């Protein structure tokens, strides 16, 4: 399973059951696990569409790079690239609340995993932005905000361009 082989499950997430649709698209390129994207393709926020269990459900999207400054010494893990909450089922990020604005990943050292994680919320709720994007912890965030295990996750690989 790409999420296990890449250690996204492990480094960032506990094992979970995929249950909700998460589609992340940059330009005309849909992200699928492990595809390579160039930094020049990800300068602006992607389109994000989600599924859902019931139209009354709300979801939170987290985007992180766990490989900062480098995958071999990731002492700033995780870097928070984007956070959007209160996304109504079957819609997407433009219908949610943007807690932390999108910052484009632009790795310079090694291959970085760029991970999108979707969580089901118990209901709408207030979420606070961190004061720094470095040293974010998705597992701890999910615990604080009662988000449970992920319902979906996808990642791409990116490295410095040539």
């Amino acid at each position: 399973d790409p999420l296990i082989v890449s250690r996204v499950v492990g480094d960032v997430l506990d094992p979970f059951n995929r249950s909700i649709t998460l589609k992340v698209t940059y330009g005309q390129r849909e992200v699928t696990n492990g595809l390579d994207l160039r930094p020049s393709q990800v300068q602006n926020k992607p389109r994000v569409e989600i599924g859902g269990e019931d139209l009354r459900n709300f979801y939170t999207l987290v985007m992180v790079d766990p490989d900062v400054p480098s995958p071999s010494n990731p002492h700033l893990r995780e870097y928070l690239h984007w956070l959007v909450t209160d996304i109504p089922a079957t819609t997407g990020t433009t219908f949610g609340n943007e807690i932390v604005s999108y910052e484009n990943p632009s790795p310079t050292a090694g291959i970085h995993r760029v991970v999108f994680i979707l969580f089901r919320q118990l209901g709408r709720q207030t979420v606070y932005a961190p004061g720094w994007r470095q040293n974010f912890n998705t597992r701890e965030f999910a615990e604080i905000y009662n988000l449970g295990l992920p319902v979906a996750a996808v990642f791409y690989n990116s490295q410095r361009e040539s």
